[PDB]
């Protein structure tokens, strides 16, 4: 609201400020120098954190050069002699535990204890050149005495660092808005080289994000990253998941639910990322169950490559097989060149695989099958109490078998939302029968259950038809139906030990390339099936002409009274064109016999050459390149995704053009103003926060983002448009 | 240099010194960096076309033995599926080159006796190896060209 | 070619007016601008 | 990197290089973070002093 930011910006609130800014710098340096005033000084910093983030909301509604950032520059330089008092204690504060972590004193020091020695480790100041001459008796006054011979390097290092952590980082935060805000102050070239440590030890905890609401602008909005919030954000389970994003939305998503997918990606993150901070590092059982799916969730990935050398390694060797007629009916006995414990060899490494592959299917229903049913869960819950898909209308095979999902009590209970009964039953409770749709749904004291809270081992539980719909649901999935697959084939291994040969096809299903051939076979084969059905037809015209006619050609007489023939019975001779027909690259003809006799000759000689242009030159070929051009194709999309992504913002609607007339333009675009990560990090900081702290940005994102509509993305600029001229 | 003191030894290793005929005319280069560098993508696919013909053999070894066989002459009964580690080599020495894929090199399904099941074990071998991947390799190599 | 002629109608009609002489571009710089110009102001259907 | 970590002390080192300077490039601007007797013995600088 500007009419407050009037106000506030012409009384003497600048002269209150440049006070507590007078106050700020000599309490502190004064108060730095007991252990018994520490804990005034952690309610101080408190203080003036809340102190600039005032200034802050003042500063929101900001334009690029306007007069609140004007008048909020001269009062930090109408206040400097303290303003860099207090940036010199940020400055002193920080450098001290860098360079304590270096081993030039951890040398200087000789006390087995770790009592450096107070003017051992003020010559150890003195060596390195970046402090100065007050700064180390400011620092030895600093320090605890301790007989002269202690001042216990580790602990004064992390003593004034984590109380004066967030202060820290928010003073860098409005040196940077202002800086990016106006530009041409000298005074803030003076003060952003004077506060250079502070602003990199807290840039790669900051976050700068750009989004465009409140009347058609866009507004740099900045935050605070944690470090665990980075720690899970960099792993690869969660990596893996990005690259796949990045493909599917750029190929075959539209603009449209680009942003809708994003947001549900995002949500798709969250829950692993929690379910991943779930799993990190009589009686009893639990401990054991715990430990034991902690260990194989944890190798998965790593667990899979022991699958794949044991399957080549029993495949090896099962390679010796020999069949005789008399036993060392026929036997089918192992050839064991040396090492006459090669057979026991084999039939340890099949139980080996068995299990592997057990250990395999067992830790799939910890890291995944959670990530799923909340994706189905979530998409039901909210296309349905948004769309109205069970009350209004009514429909798909993924709807009908999920109606056993409305009457269990723990409906959402993979989910994070739990009040969506209540949500859908006070919105649409009213157009028809609340206790209809209530029966719809299951609620057990719906009449009295709401008003309690208000102002008030059978698999461990006893769940029944949310099991047998979670174990439908998971059976459907792609991926868990091939690792079935395989898991089926190594028990079926033990009938006959040859069935691991099926256990090498595994190398098709994971090399990429490979995966491609195999894409290629069945994606374009969908439409290919038609060609073959068409190419059967042909051999089919084929054989009556011949049936009918020529049929005393068509005999493998092999010597007189053996006199095979061919074309006698039709069900054999359709079967033998296609049997020697469609292979044997001289098209017929060379099956037969000449046509000497000229009985039809010429007629039996256009009968050939005709086959041979049509199936083996044409359509044979056809097919052949109905496949290659797939292969083809496959390789051309995932090059496409590639170019795009190196071609466009991915966030606003500009490509590598408008960001291209400057020095690593689009870069600087990516890593820091559009950083898809970044507008991710967004959430979970709007996540953890309590809504009585949002700010201004902070609450309209969130109340947007409440009702799923998606107006704050820029789509258009990046303040090198709304503002272009003005910087 | 050190084939041409090598070709000291036997003079014939002067032949290997005819090859720098490829290294340097430009389109010749071009073929050879083709079957290299898409070639490092190809390696999973000639990879995967082990696999096949692998399983191949063993429907073979189990199964349909009777047919696999060069009996050139009454006892003369040369055997092919009897040790795997051969007839994987025999499918892959006149296997996938043949044109006319494995069928011609063993005996009509006249016996019925599993026939139709023959019968379908080569027309499946036809299509997959012959006509299917032994192409693909082939496109490898020319798109890589290209 | 047959394939690929079948392949660009669709681009062409899911990327231009058919009515008006403009692509989704200017009907691009706003929230599921395209289909708005499309469904409303140029349906096809409606100029019959 | 770590094959060309024998060069670091040969004398002529640049000798095949227009700059010589080097040395004392990457010493007077690196000299007073670390120990310059370390990063001298790194470069094997004879008579640094
Ligand atoms: C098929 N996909 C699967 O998930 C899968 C499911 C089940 C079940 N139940 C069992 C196995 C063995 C599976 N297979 C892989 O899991 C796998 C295969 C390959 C490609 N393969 N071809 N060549 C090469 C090699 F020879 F060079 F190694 N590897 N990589 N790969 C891989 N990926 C990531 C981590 C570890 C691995 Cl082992
Ligand atoms: C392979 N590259 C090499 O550098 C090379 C290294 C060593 C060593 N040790 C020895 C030789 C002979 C080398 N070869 C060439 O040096 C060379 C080959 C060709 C192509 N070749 N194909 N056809 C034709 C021809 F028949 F028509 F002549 N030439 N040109 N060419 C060329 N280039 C520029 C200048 C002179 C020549 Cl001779
Ligand atoms: N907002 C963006 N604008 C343009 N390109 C982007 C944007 N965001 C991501 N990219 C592209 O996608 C990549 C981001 O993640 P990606 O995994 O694809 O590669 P990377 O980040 O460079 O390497 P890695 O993540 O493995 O360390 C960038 O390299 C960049 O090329
Ligand atoms: N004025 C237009 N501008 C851009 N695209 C158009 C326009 N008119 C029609 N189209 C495109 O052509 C389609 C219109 O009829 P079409 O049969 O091709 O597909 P559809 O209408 O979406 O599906 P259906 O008609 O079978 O219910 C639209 O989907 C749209 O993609
Ligand atoms: C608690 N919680 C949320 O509040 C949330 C979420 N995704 C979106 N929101 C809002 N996830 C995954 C979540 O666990
Ligand atoms: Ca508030
Ligand atoms: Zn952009
Ligand atoms: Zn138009």
């Amino acid at each position: 609201c500007t009419g407050n930011q009037q106000s506030l910006a012409h009384s003497r609130l600048w002269d209150a400020v440049v006070g507590f800014l007078h106050v700020f710098a000599h309490m502190m340096m004064k108060l730095a120098q007991d252990s018994s005033q520490i804990e005034l000084l952690k309610e101080l910093l408190d203080l003036q954190k809340d102190m600039v983030v005032m200034l802050l909301s003042l500063l929101e509604g900001n334009v690029v050069n306007g007069m609140i950032a004007r008048q909020m520059v001269d009062m930090l330089v109408e206040s400097s002699s303290n303003v860099e008092m207090i940036l010199k204690f940020f400055d002193m504060f920080l450098k001290l535990k860098d360079i304590v972590g270096s081993e030039a004193f951890q040398d200087y020091v000789t006390d087995p204890r770790g009592l450096i020695s107070k003017k051992d480790f003020q010559k150890a100041m003195d060596s390195q050149k970046q402090f100065t001459g007050p700064e180390i008796q400011f620092l030895l006054s600093c320090s605890e005495a301790d007989e002269n011979e202690m001042i216990n390097f580790e602990e004064f290092a992390n003593r004034f660092q984590e109380p004066a952590r967030d202060i820290g980082f928010n003073v860098a935060v409005l040196l940077t808005n202002l800086s990016e805000h106006v530009p041409h102050d000298p005074r803030l070239r003076n003060f952003l080289e004077l506060a250079e440590s502070i602003l990199e030890y807290f840039r790669p905890y900051l976050g700068r994000i750009e989004i465009m609401g409140a009347s058609r602008r866009i507004e740099r909005i900045y935050f605070e990253i944690s470090e665990t919030n980075r720690a899970q954000w960099e792993m690869p389970q969660v990596k893996e998941s990005k690259r796949q994003f990045i493909f599917d939305v750029v190929n075959e998503g539209g603009e449209a639910e680009k942003m809708e997918l994003f947001v549900s990606f995002c949500e798709d993150t969250i829950f692993e990322m929690q379910i991943a901070a779930q799993i990190s590092e009589w009686g009893e059982l639990e401990v054991q169950r715990v430990k034991f799916l902690n260990y194989l969730s944890r190798n998965f990935y790593t667990l899979k490559y022991l699958a794949l050398f044991l399957a080549f390694a029993i495949n090896f060797i099962l390679l010796f097989y020999k069949v005789s007629d008399s036993p060392p009916n026929m036997v089918y006995y192992f050839l064991e060149e040396s090492t006459g414990y090669m057979e026991p060899a084999l039939w340890c490494l099949s139980l080996l695989h068995t299990l592997v592959a057990f250990l395999i299917i067992i830790g799939y229903n910890c890291l995944k099958v959670p990530l799923v049913i909340f994706k189905r869960e979530k998409e039901l819950a909210r296309k349905l109490e948004f769309d109205g898909l069970y009350i209004t209308e009514q429909p798909d095979v993924k709807g009908q078998w999920d109606r056993l999902v409305l009457n269990t009590p723990s409906f959402p209970s993979n989910y994070w939302d739990k009040f969506v009964k209540r949500k859908v039953l006070d919105k649409h409770g009213d157009i028809f029968g609340r206790e209809r749709i209530a029966e719809l749904l299951g609620m057990d004291l719906a009449s009295l259950e709401i008003t309690a809270h208000n102002e008030r081992t059978w698999l461990m539980s006893i769940d029944v038809k949310y099991q047998i719909w979670k174990f439908g649901v998971i059976f459907t999935d792609n991926s868990f139906l091939y690792s079935g697959w395989y898991m089926v084939m190594s028990l079926l291994g033990h009938y006959n030990n040859f069935f691991f040969a099926a256990h090498l096809l595994d190398i098709a299903m994971g090399v990429k390339t490979l995966r491609t051939i195999l894409s290629s076979v069945t994606h374009n084969g969908k439409q290919l099936v038609m060609t073959v059905g068409l190419l059967a037809v042909v051999v089919y015209l084929y054989t009556v002409v011949a049936f009918n006619f020529f049929r005393k050609f068509y005999n493998k007489s092999e010597d007189e009274d053996e006199p095979d023939m061919k074309c006698d019975d039709m069900m054999t001779c359709y079967l033998f064109h296609m049997y020697v027909g469609v292979r044997a690259g001289g098209g017929i003809g060379d099956e037969i016999e000449d046509p000497a006799g000229d009985e039809y000759e010429l007629y039996r000689v256009v009968f050939d050459i005709t086959f041979f242009f049509f199936v083996i030159v044409i359509l044979l070929a056809i097919i052949q390149g109905l496949i290659i051009d797939a292969f083809g194709e496959l390789r051309d999309q995932q090059e496409q995704v590639k170019e795009d992504m190196e071609t466009k913002c991915f966030i606003c609607g500009i490509g590598s053009d408008y960001f291209d007339t400057t020095p690593h333009g689009f870069e600087t675009h990516t890593l820091e103003e559009h950083n898809l990560a970044n507008y991710m990090f967004f959430l979970m900081y709007l996540i953890n926060k309590d809504e009585t702290e949002h700010t201004g940005q902070e609450s309209y994102v969130w109340k947007m983002y409440q009702e799923r509509c998606w107006d704050f993305f820029p789509a258009g600029d990046c303040f090198r448009k709304q503002y272009e001229d003005q910087l």
